[PDB]
């Protein structure tokens, strides 16, 4: 039966890997949250494996196990970073829930009836370690998540490690894919259980895991109709409106047909998250703090000639463009919805 | 009660006018078809009346009773035209119903599952008079409607009358409104009872009545949501999908809120039909053949600066543009609908 076969290939992250030296299972199923949709595993390969180069070339996710991309950072931890990252400001988000929904502050002007579930708070690294230390011993329920792009104000040793990254490998990837420039490197340090809701980015991304384990659930661009992203002008643009913990099938019927690709990444693994691919990221339950550094690259330039059929991500690009134009033409983003409905009601639906 | 007051101002074409010389009522209520919506009267004024100049300036319909625009043509009739219009080809549409829905043949390629309710048949004027004579005596049910733009192949006397038109008046109108060039002059000769379904044009129009009487029902551009025009790429683009004789309130709920402006025009009257205004035109029942000549003018150029709020017709222009672009981008007009739905479902509705 194809039914049974389907219930099998939907193995998710599969059997937990064993850490060398018989140090036991990296993690166990109970550390993963439970969702209503099925998921197939993302291929875990060697960077020397042609299949991996094949997946990246075809804009498909793949976990590279031996790139040594951020090898020098694998020694990183709270103590080390505090004594070497510098005294610059670090964006720290606090929240009353395990979900850290991303919001664009420049767009909070278009929607005043919008209040974020998490607030940003700038501070020095030692302060973050402090606020965190407080909560851990105070037994608080508050959750924190540090997300700061690595700037030119970081300490000497941190700059040293940075230089030790495997630029030879990634620079060749950048070149072979025709991608644009490296736009930034985001350092992420979250508490166990933390979750970054499903969303997509308009950048190519090499997601390098350093400390702790993270479960990454991706969805191809062609599942746009099942994930219902917020309006382009809304502050939560590119994020999914669907609450994965309590799906509202009445407002989002097609979320019942969603099928993901998941995997659990650990120290040393690099996950290629293709541009426009949706991704849900959560730090395993009771797994301790997690550390990650991403590498965002501008996508390759759109080809002078346009071949048909268009790819899923090209249609997503068109929809985004329409929403943006209409917002400018109407002189007000709030009127985008009414005009769109007027356009389709009784005409295209 | 505002209810009663509303039921009063909704007088439609009002009391039938009396023809000079005590020749009786021009027409009577029983010659008008019955519809499910209410209608207020269009102002019937003198071209010297400032109020008329006011309405035209504000892009609002008005019937001018004394322009003498097509004074020389008032003598026109089948016999005269046959002996003077020439031997060029005249587009003649035949149909099994009283409704002559307009269709764009260049767009019949995008929709193959579309078959017009009326067919075009080129012929010489004398042939049209023939086919018509046949039906009238044969007691046939077939209906004909001649619609041919006046070209440079018309007879001498017809050209004479043409020259006698009141160009002094209309040329000043064209100049005062900043309108573009005169694009064409359509000659319409239909059988009693004929109907041109509700639709709008992207041209300014001076509709000059010559023979017989016509009931014209207009709807302002802001009633777009109540009239459900076909998709822009469909051959019936700009026409209403709503069957005025048997409205489908299930597919077109807002047609229940539609409110029109009507009037009955006769020999000598000129009806200004502003650009984008919907219009329904029917030749009175048992009123004999009708003759009309319109004057289509390119609208004025869009102002360099755009003031807000936009006017209803500007939003209609934006919607049309979106449909067109999307059709080009997707490489196929048939995919416009699916993409639009994907865009709004669970996001803007
Ligand atoms: O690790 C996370 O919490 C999410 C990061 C992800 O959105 C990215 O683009 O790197
Ligand atoms: O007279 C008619 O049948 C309709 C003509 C009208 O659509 C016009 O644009 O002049
Ligand atoms: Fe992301
Ligand atoms: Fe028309």
């Amino acid at each position: 039966m194809a039914a049974t076969a389907a219930e099998a290939v939907a193995s998710g992250s599969g059997e937990p890997r064993e850490e060398a030296g018989a140090l036991g299972p990296a993690w166990d199923e109970s550390q993963l949250r439970s969702y209503s949709f099925p998921t197939r595993p993302i291929p875990r390969l060697s960077q020397s494996d042609p299949r991996a180069e094949e997946l990246i070339e075809n804009e498909e996710p793949v976990v590279l196990t031996d790139t040594n991309l951020v090898y020098p950072a694998l020694k990183w931890d709270l103590e080390y970073l505090q004594e070497n990252i510098g005294n610059g400001d670090f964006s720290v988000y606090s929240a009353s829930t395990h979900k850290f929904l991303y919001y664009d502050e420049k767009k909070m002007a278009n929607f005043q009836n919008f209040k974020p579930r998490s607030n940003r708070e700038e501070m020095k690294f030692h302060e973050f370690v402090e606020k965190l230390q407080d909560i851990q011993q105070r037994g608080g329920e508050e959750r924190l998540y540090l997300q700061q792009t690595l700037n030119d104000t970081v300490g000497r040793k941190i700059v040293m490690d940075f230089l030790g990254f495997n630029w030879n490998w990634i620079n060749k990837q950048q070149g072979k894919r025709g991608w644009g420039q490296l736009t930034s490197n985001l350092l992420l340090i979250g508490m166990e259980g933390n979750v970054t809701p499903a969303h997509y980015d308009e950048q190519q991304n090499f997601f390098a895991q350093i400390k702790g384990y993270k479960r990454c659930i991706l969805f191809p661009p062609d599942q746009f109709e099942c994930l219902y992203p917020y309006p382009v002008h809304h502050p939560c643009d590119r994020q999914s409106q669907v609450d994965f913990d309590n799906p509202d099938y009445e407002r989002f019927p097609n979320f019942q047909n969603v099928v993901g690709y998941e995997t659990v990444v650990g120290p040393g693994d690099v996950l290629y998250i293709p541009m426009y691919w949706w991704h849900h990221i959560e730090s395993l339950l009771n797994g301790g703090i997690t550390i990650t550094v991403n590498f965002w690259y501008k996508g390759a330039p759109t080809p002078k000639r346009i071949e048909y059929p268009l790819k899923a991500h090209q249609k997503v690009a068109i929809m985004r463009n329409i929403e943006k134009m209409l917002g400018e033409a109407l002189g007000n983003p709030q009127e985008v919805g009414p005009l769109l409905n007027t356009m389709i009601k009784g005409r295209y639906n």
